[PDB]
DNA sequence: CAAGGCACATGACAACGGTGTTCAGTGCCGCGTTGCCCGATACCCCCTACCCGTAGTTGACTGGCATCCGGGCGCCGGGTCGCC
């Protein structure tokens, strides 16, 4: 029963192609240096700032795109790997 | 014939005889309470074969696993659907 609910949770997602990986890949490495450029002590201007803090979350936005897609592909290797003594 | 003079013994007189006593001291030779001298054993030390925790492994490899029955009865009780 709740394995059927979580299925249903992945639901319809959009797969990922190498373009969209890609550029969904360089989101996420401008979104980690926008996060440690905010991290320094050193003052940073206001709106500067929340750009900064808008590309992160768009990288963190980009980073649940990856997990969701690749959720069935793991489950995939836990049915190789199931049947062992864990559930 | 009576009174006065000499022998032997005699009332006491201490001091020896000999033995068993008073202190008292110190041992004599049987029973006890603690000194040896060791010997062992508990407590520190160093390192090392192994036990246990963590870090990676670049063709790709994208939804399981189901259940499946001959009770059977019987009721309660409520939920859902039907009626209108």
């Amino acid at each position: 029963d709740p394995v059927k609910d979580y299925l249903k949770q992945i639901g319809k997602v959009p797969l990922l192609n190498a373009e969209q990986e890609v550029e969904l890949a360089k989101r996420i490495e401008a979104g980690l240096f926008a996060e440690d450029k905010l991290a320094n002590s050193d003052k940073l201007a206001p709106k500067l700032k929340r750009e900064l803090e808008i590309i992160a979350e768009d990288g963190r936005r980009a980073k649940n795109h990856l997990l969701e897609a690749n959720l069935r592909l793991v489950v995939s290797l836990a049915k190789r790997y199931t049947g062992r003594g864990m559930l």
